[PDB]
């Protein structure tokens, strides 16, 4: 019974031959001639950009690349926020081959260090607000060659533009429809490299067949949305953390407008909804509670809108409902996904919404729950751990084998560290920290509302609140908890302080272990285990 093991349906598309870039530049090729088809769109300073235009200087940036002297043994870094110009050198550069790893508009400068001496690239895209904090960081990685201005025609502080410098390496007689993209091994060549839990994000490698695998899924009627001319999508998720990155990608395959969102706003959200007849719309989890909120929407005509998609980000069951009902749409369309899987690969297919689900298990993919200790897979609302088969999973972290395995056993599952259990109809479900109850007395706390507490004092810098399993009492709740740097403090110190803000049974009669970091579960989420397993020791 290899049958306890859930298994994605049939793609409506086949999986096509090709790279990512190959198949990118036929389907946008296709949409370049026809005049006036609108590829993105700024809501913030309304301008549109056409494929026509679009195809087109992506082109010149791949063959203006190519001369400059990139294979697929560079890397290059695009560094801007959501903007017109930010999938001109991605598309580009998977026209090449060369691998693009997105940086994060206003990481610091510390994390824009992070993820570029991972990355090591050669040329770097950036936006004139961008600009400083690459020079500086340009200063401590002597790889980074050249740097490129994005959102510029002219150069800019001497530094040239992805205007000038195409026409500063185009040969004399180039032309945009005679290009043809480089062929190469998708399986091996990297497109993309994600950033990430735990420690300091690692580099995700994602090769050109994940891509071609979510272009398989971004047509599905049942896991993507159907190709209806005239498609609009409201997008104010980030171009790069993932979900972003990869439905606009795929959204370019299917001649969608992409209306953009780099600031977000109530009233703008909602009357670009409004006047771009957006078909869906992408929202990150807290702009979801947001709207939980928003009293305005009942103002606008979103007679048009179908969808409204949450990703990889699975959602508070009350919160989804809550959002759903104040746009009048049956559900959410909430997904289930790792950085590390690309995409989601669970995914609430149309029509079929289960009240609480995530959804099912994406075509391409095989997705299973394992017991937490003989790892044997289980059965049918048994809860486990939840393990994914797939093309689209992660190559590897780059510079780190010895993360890459031990998240992928060697039968090409990846252990998402998150438990999960699944229906007699095969929908699947997520369990958080977050509801997992403490049983003290007999009646339970949330976690939250402790961590809550203890986040609150001046000296607690981050807390992890879980069940120390006591014999007699039941449950003790317990907390790990790492001190502010200044600052010291004591177990009881900490317990006299919780034990004046809670009940009487919400005391911390577990005590607290003090840690340098609460475990995280790769999706951020607080790891329930780790920490109860933490203070089982420390007792
Ligand atoms: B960390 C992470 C990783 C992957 C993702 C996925 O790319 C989301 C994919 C998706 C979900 C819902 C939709 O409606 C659509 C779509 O519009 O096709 C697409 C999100 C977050």
């Amino acid at each position: 019974d290899a049958k306890n093991i859930k298994k994605g349906p049939a793609p409506f598309y086949p999986l096509e031959d090709g790279t990512a870039g190959e198949q990118l530049h036929k389907a946008m090729k296709r949409y370049a001639l026809v005049p006036g088809t609108i590829a993105f769109t700024d809501a913030h300073i309304e301008v549109n950009i056409t494929y026509a235009e679009y195809f087109e200087m992506s082109v010149r940036l791949a063959e203006a690349m190519k001369r400059y002297g990139l294979n697929t043994n560079h890397r290059i870094v695009v560094c801007s926020e959501n903007s017109l110009q930010f999938f001109m050198p991605v598309l580009g550069a998977l026209f090449i081959g060369v691998a693009v790893a997105p940086a994060n508009d206003i990481y610091n400068e510390r994390e824009l260090l992070n993820s570029m001496n991972i990355s090591q690239p050669t040329v770097v895209f950036v936006s004139k607000k961008g600009l400083q904090k690459i020079l500086n960081v340009q200063k401590k990685l002597p790889i980074i060659q050249k740097i490129i201005i994005m959102d510029s025609k002219t150069d800019y502080q001497g530094f040239q533009s992805m205007y000038t410098f195409v026409t500063s390496h185009l040969p004399p007689g180039f032309n945009e429809y005679d290009f043809v993209p480089e062929s190469f091994d998708r399986d091996k060549t990297i497109a993309l490299i994600m950033n990430s839990s735990t420690g300091l994000p690692k580099g995700v490698a994602l090769p050109h067949r994940t891509a071609c695998v979510r272009f398989s899924h971004a047509r599905d009627p049942i896991f993507g949305n159907q190709i209806i001319p005239d498609t609009a999508i409201l997008s104010v998720v980030p171009f790069h953390h993932g979900f972003g990155m990869f439905t606009t990608l795929g959204y370019l395959i299917c001649g969608f407008r992409v209306v953009l969102m780099y600031r977000f706003e109530e009233e703008l959200f909602l009357r670009s909804l409004q006047d771009y007849k957006i078909q869906s719309a992408l929202l990150v989890p807290t702009l979801f509670s947001f709207f939980a909120k928003s009293t305005l929407i009942d103002k606008y005509d979103l007679s048009n809108l179908h969808e409204i998609a949450s990703g990889g980000a699975p959602l508070s069951k009350e919160v989804g409902e809550a959002v759903a009902k104040r746009f009048h749409l049956p559900g959410i369309r909430q997904g289930y996904g790792l950085t590390e899987t690309t995409s989601a690969i669970l995914i609430t297919p149309e029509g079929d919404d289960k009240p609480g689900a995530v959804g099912k298990v994406v075509p391409f993919f095989e997705a299973k729950v394992v017991d937490l200790d003989t790892g044997k897979t289980l059965g049918v609302n048994q809860r486990g751990e939840l393990c994914v088969r797939g093309p689209m999973i992660m190559s590897g972290y780059v510079n780190n084998p010895e993360a890459t395995n031990a998240l992928i056993d060697k039968d090409g599952w990846l252990h998402s560290g998150d438990i999960a259990y699944w229906d007699e109809d095969e929908h699947f479900f997520i369990v958080d920290r977050l509801k997992s109850l403490i049983k003290y007395k007999g009646y339970q706390v949330a976690p939250a509302e402790l961590e809550s507490i203890l986040l609150q004092h001046p000296n607690i810098f981050d807390a992890g609140v879980a069940g120390l399993p006591d014999d007699d009492a039941g449950e003790l709740p317990a907390a790990v908890v790492v001190l502010e740097h200044g600052k010291t403090m004591t177990e009881k110190e900490i317990v006299d302080y919780v034990a004046s803000q809670v009940t009487t049974a919400k005391k911390l009669r577990g005590g607290v272990v003090f840690v340098d970091e609460v475990p995280k579960g790769l999706t951020g989420k607080l790891d329930a285990r780790k920490i109860r397993e933490i203070l089982i020791k420390a007792k």
